[PDB]
């Protein structure tokens, strides 16, 4: 739905608002025009009152007088609208005129009179709008009049801030705007001295809101710093917020009283009325308040601080104030003054303090002032109560209303919303709901006025008014939703079915006719809560609490699928269920269950109310035992029929019922099935409760599921628990794996599969496709049995392999010697003289126990000690040779595997070479004490023997590759001092040399040449530093973003550096053309990390170009960045295949030229 709406018919401007009770036409005010709309925001009249030739300046205005100052065509501001019922017409005060008021009629705006001539016809030079405020109060004739008050602007001579003026029946008449009682003493006027304009320059009283209570007329006011705060000189000015109240019977303006007001918000002060509205609290509010009915209230709103009157803070509080606790405080003040203490104590007014004399008086609220004690201020300023704060965004205006007692406040933000706000202090509780009717950028003015009939409430913007209705509850469609939302407006209207306000309710007043909480809905509960898809047209009975009088008639809908006419007796309402061609469409594809939100749908309204969980359940589907009995609904399964149904005289007979999921069909687990390939072998099984088969049925088979063939053999059911198939022999092709799983399956009467919860599989195996050796074959588990048969030169089971000798050979316990070991192939091939290297021999038919090897090693004549850890049986022996001093130099490996017996011993194919390596020269002789520089160890045979390490200082050196020429390795830190040794040893032996290592300190970054950059990078950059020389491959870093990225440097000397910038090109951000820091930049100098990240730097990153795919002008953005100082610009070159052009780049576009493919490039950047 849209908010009806005006918009600024001027589309030029706005500034008032005014509703007429009677009729609900709505009167707007703005600059230049008067606009006259209907409750719907149509336009009905528009009055011009604008432009005209004028200037603040000059005193009585150009019509009456002439002036010097130049003039030029002015707008017209409406500063105040009234309306004035009485007299049928509209007061339509603006500026322009040295502020004069002109009088619109009512219905057609038609002008009945602008009186112009006289200097009480001037009301103030002020062109701002909404600083002036004020009341029409009328009785019958020879009572009657207008108070208004206005700002000055410094004219104190000619204008009166608040004055009591007249108002004739006759517009013709001269006499408007005159002045009660005007005598040469004292007029019913209130002027501001010279003597304080001096003093303070700016001193200037601002009127924001005014209205008549009882027989007063209050005014919330903003002044200046007088005494607040304390200033021996002007210099800054800040304003206090202020209350006046008048005896609307005191032509003498005798009565006249000013205390400060505000509210402090834990520790926080609100100072600056924004706005404010006088209302009544209604029974809820009045109650906990402590409040006769007829006693007034006023809502506020205040910003914090004393700050800028003219630009306000967002920070504001919404405030509230009872009548009768200002009219105390009043009063309080009046009856001390009565008692002679202190001082009047009004700053702006009067300048030399005046004391309180003291008297004889019975001080009432009646009380309207007397002659001496005149004019009073106050001390204590008065506070209010809190109600809510806004930070984020400030509140502006405010109204609040009567609503069945509760009280609804509504509150207008700068963002251009509306908040309805429940008052609950004296309730309990906060804000309800927040509206944009309005204007979704920017704000909405003070004047905000609810309708007459009180249905909508019009919200002024700047730019137009807004109808927001007060509620919108007919967005909730269930009770249990609408009252679920909890914004107090809404209830669920039962018999409607619909969730709206009290006054919307057709007959609500009526019992349970309107919910207001949530135990009010609607409850409801079906008798048969489940039933089976089987089942058609079931009774069923309602029961429902808290329903209204259903006997218009109701209909069961169990979803938008079926709706079923329904008959009420007792407190109970009877459907039926749905038939069985309608429960099934439902039904397919849920499966197991489906819960149905059941409604009832009432005839008068139409709509489902109230609901419950509904459930449909059909058994048939379930094809297996574990999912009917064991799944979440009653059914039961028919072991010999093999279906499930819910009845149990379905199933073939008695026996055969399962109720209970333990007795389901199944096949229980025994140890592991173990299935040789090849031989007839019987497979025994147990299971639970196998069904006998009844007439017409089949008996058992195994199925098993092998890709390459499936078997079917038939079987015996011996009893309910135990299963057997026939001798037979099963084979799989391809010799590719010995141990293959395989699925089983025993089914009976062909199809019958029996539940395999445990999923028990057959695993068949085979002996060695895999295993030429005996020592392979022994060294596999003892579970296969599978064992090597001597005559063969084969491996297999015993009952594979004949026995011509009382043996076969098995590894009894790993106590079987095997023959015939043979050595593949070693790892280090060669090592050094004097031994330590761990010798990696791999080969096939070795000893089982580590014992036997032990000793067994040898190099040529070197003893050679094996590993224990290292050595993996049969497969592997890890050996540490021992000193090689003998003359030898090269020799062949031997193992004996217990004893060197003439079939247990292995040579190796190749020999093993002994020569003792040695190194010359380190690549860079020096490095930083905190290292991680990449050493280049140069030499001969450095990659003999099993294990390296490198120690410089004896501190360890990572290790990264090894070569017959070069060792690679990354330096640790010199915690020690410049300066060290490097000691390499492989194994046992150590060697060590005269080169040397020198340390040298950490190196250290100055400066950065260009201190930018652009997005894509590659550009110079002059860096400066210490000891830059004593790193190899610097680096710059920059973090940009999520991604982090790299590049290179040059080191020129030890002081300076050349680096080519980074490229930070990323799609998701973009560098602005102010420039932008990156999140971390630095350089990656190996382990100083000091330098990875530059606190200090101030680097900035500019904007890589980009380009849209004769002459050629190619246009894009982000050509030219901002950069400070000189034409520091970028090299462009626009290529063709292989020439370049002459081109004249400018920020959008690029011309190069074509006399007859391209591709454009700045620094690293490439497009095509």
């Amino acid at each position: 739905p849209s908010f009806v709406t005006f918009r600024g018919e001027p589309a030029e401007g706005f500034n008032h608002l005014v509703v007429d009770e009677r009729t609900g036409h709505i009167y707007l005010g703005a600059v230049n025009r008067i606009y006259k709309l209907s409750s719907d925001l149509k336009v009905l009249v528009t009055h011009q009152t604008g432009p005209d030739e004028d200037n603040p300046k000059c005193y009585p205005p150009r019509i009456v007088q002439t002036c010097n100052e130049p003039l030029a065509s002015t707008n017209n501001v409406n500063k105040m609208l009234l309306i004035d019922y009485k007299e049928n017409r509209l007061i339509a005060c603006g500026s322009l005129y040295q502020g004069i008021c002109k009088l619109l009629r009512l219905e057609d705006l038609f002008k009945l009179g602008e009186p112009f001539h006289k200097k009480e016809h001037y009301l103030s030079g002020v062109n701002e709008s909404g600083s002036v405020f004020g009341v029409i109060v009328s009785y019958s004739n020879f009572d009657d009049k207008l108070f208004i008050a206005t700002a000055v602007d410094g004219k104190p001579e000619y204008f009166p801030t608040i004055s009591s003026r007249k108002l004739t029946k006759n517009s013709e008449a001269d006499g408007m705007f005159a002045y009660v009682f005007h005598d040469e003493f004292v007029a019913s006027m209130i002027k501001i001295p010279s003597d304080t304009f001096t003093v303070i320059p700016d001193f200037d009283i601002y009127y924001v809101y005014g209205f008549s209570s009882g027989n007063f007329v209050y005014f919330l006011t903003l002044q200046p710093e007088m005494v607040s705060p304390p200033g021996s000189t002007t210099k800054e000015q800040v304003y206090t917020s202020k209350l006046v109240r008048l005896c609307k019977e005191d032509t003498a303006f005798n009565s006249y009283v000013e205390v400060p007001i505000g509210c402090e918000r834990n520790g926080v002060e609100y100072r600056l009325l924004q706005a404010a509205y006088l209302s009544k609290a209604g029974a809820v509010l009045g109650r906990t308040l402590g409040v006769r009915p007829d006693d007034d209230l006023l809502f506020t709103v205040f910003s914090k601080g004393q700050k800028r009157k003219m630009k306000s803070l967002d920070e504001s509080a919404l405030c509230i104030f009872i009548l009768k606790q200002i009219n105390d405080r009043i009063k309080d003040r009046l009856q001390s003054c009565y008692r002679g203490e202190g001082t009047l104590d009004l700053a702006w007014l009067k300048v030399k303090d005046i004391p309180c004399s003291s008297a004889l008086l019975t001080i009432d609220d009646n009380f309207c002032g007397l002659d001496m004690n005149a004019p009073l201020g106050v001390s204590e300023m008065v506070r209010g109560i809190p109600v809510f704060t806004e930070d984020r965004d400030r509140m502006t205006s405010v109204i609040a209303y009567v609503y069945k007692n509760h009280s609804l406040a509504f509150v207008g933000t700068k963002s251009g919303k509306l908040k309805k706000i429940r008052v609950d202090g004296p309730k309990g509780n906060a804000l309800q709901y927040e509206t944009v009717q309005v204007v979704d950028s920017g704000p909405v003015l003070r004047d905000m006025a609810f309708s007459k009939d009180h249905e909508q409430l019009y919200i002024m913007s700047e730019r137009q008014l807004t109808r927001v209705p007060v509620e919108s509850c007919g967005q909730y469609r269930s009770c249990g939703e609408c009252l679920g939302s909890g914004d107090p407006h809404c209830g669920w209207c039962v018999l409607h079915n619909t969730c709206t306000r009290k006054e919307r309710c057709e007959r609500s007043r009526e019992p349970r006719r309107f919910a207001s909480e949530m135990k009010q809905c609607v409850r409801l509960t079906v008798h048969p809560n489940n039933i089976s898809v089987s089942q058609y047209n079931v009774l069923l009975v309602l029961e429902t609490y808290n329903v209204p009088e259903l006997s218009a008639g109701v209909n069961c809908t169990f979803e938008d699928l079926s709706e079923m006419d329904g008959l009420v007796i007792g407190n109970q309402i009877q459907c039926y269920s749905p038939a069985a061609k309608e429960v099934p469409r439902i039904i397919t594809e849920n499966g197991d269950h489906h819960v149905v939100q059941l409604q009832l749908k009432s005839k008068e309204t139409g709509m489902t109310f109230a609901s419950t969980s509904f459930v449909f359940y059909n058994c048939s589907v379930h094809n297996s035992c574990l999912s009917c009995v064991e799944s979440p609904y009653r059914c039961h399964w028919c072991k010999y029929r093999h279906v499930c149904t819910h009845d149990p005289n379905t199933c073939s007979f008695q026996e055969g019922r399962v109720k209970l999921p333990e007795d389901c069909p199944q096949l229980l687990r025994v140890d592991k099935i173990l299935v040789p390939v090849e031989v007839i072998k019987p497979i025994t099984l147990k299971a639970k409760n196998l069904p006998q088969p009844q007439s017409g049925q089949r008996g058992y088979e195994c199925i098993l599921n092998i890709q390459g063939i499936e078997q079917r053999v038939p079987a015996l059911r011996f009893n309910s628990s135990s299963v057997q198939c026939q001798n037979t022999s099963y084979s799989y092709e391809g010799m590719e794996i010995n141990n293959l799983p395989v699925e089983l399956t025993v089914v009976w009467n062909g199809h019958f599969n029996i539940d395999n919860p445990a999923q028990n599989k057959v695993y068949l195996y085979k002996c060695g496709a895999m295993r030429e050796s005996c020592g392979l074959c022994l060294k596999a588990d003892p579970d296969f049995e599978c064992g090597w048969c001597q005559s063969p030169g084969q491996c297999t089971l015993r009952q594979h392999c004949p026995a011509h000798e009382s043996r076969w050979l098995e590894l009894s316990g790993a106590n079987s010697k095997c023959t015939n070991p043979r050595i593949t192939e070693i790892i280090p091939v060669t090592g050094p003289r004097e031994g330590g290297t761990k010798v990696t021999i791999r080969g096939e038919n070795l000893g089982l126990e580590f014992r036997d090897i032990a000793s067994h090693v040898k190099v040529a004549g070197v003893e050679c000690s094996p590993l224990v850890d290292g050595y993996i049986p049969a497969e592997q022996i890890v050996c540490e040779m021992g000193e090689a001093k003998p003359s030898q130099h090269a020799g062949f490996v031997e193992i004996c595997v217990a004893v060197c017996r003439p079939e247990f011993m292995a040579r190796s194919s190749q020999l093993y070479y002994f020569m003792t390596l040695t190194l010359a020269d380190l690549k860079p002789n020096r490095g930083p004490m905190s290292g991680g520089t990449q050493v280049t160890i140069t030499g001969t045979n450095l990659n003999a023997g099993s294990n390296v390490v490198v120690m410089f200082g004896s501190q360890p050196c990572l290790f990264h590759r090894r070569s017959p020429s070069y060792i690679i390795c990354n330096t640790t830190s010199s915690e020690e001092v410049l300066d060290m040794k490097v000691t390499v040893q492989v194994d046992r032996a150590r060697i060590r040399q005269d080169l040397v290592f020198q340390y040298v300190e950490d190196p250290t970054i100055v400066r950065i040449e260009p201190e930018w950059s652009i997005v894509s990078g590659n550009t110079p950059i002059a860096v400066w530093g210490t000891h830059l020389d004593l790193i190899q491959n610097p680096q710059i870093r920059a973090k940009h973003g999520g991604k982090e990225h790299i590049n290179i440097c040059e080191v020129l000397n030890a002081t300076e550096m050349t680096c080519q910038a980074p490229a930070l090109a990323l799609g998701p951000d973009h560098q602005s053309d102010l420039t932008e820091r990156p999140e971390e930049f630095g350089f990656i100098l190996d382990n100083v990390q000091s330098l990875l990240i530059l606190n200090k730097t101030n680097f900035t990153y500019y904007p890589n170009p980009v380009f849209e795919a004769t002459p050629i002008i190619l246009k894009g953005k982000n050509l030219i960045p901002p950069v400070a100082g000189g034409n520091v610009k970028l090299n462009y070159t626009v290529l063709v295949g292989e020439k370049p052009c002459t081109v004249t780049v400018s920020d959008v576009q690029l011309l190069c030229e074509s006399p007859n493919k391209v591709m454009a490039r700045v620094g690293g950047m490439e497009y095509s």
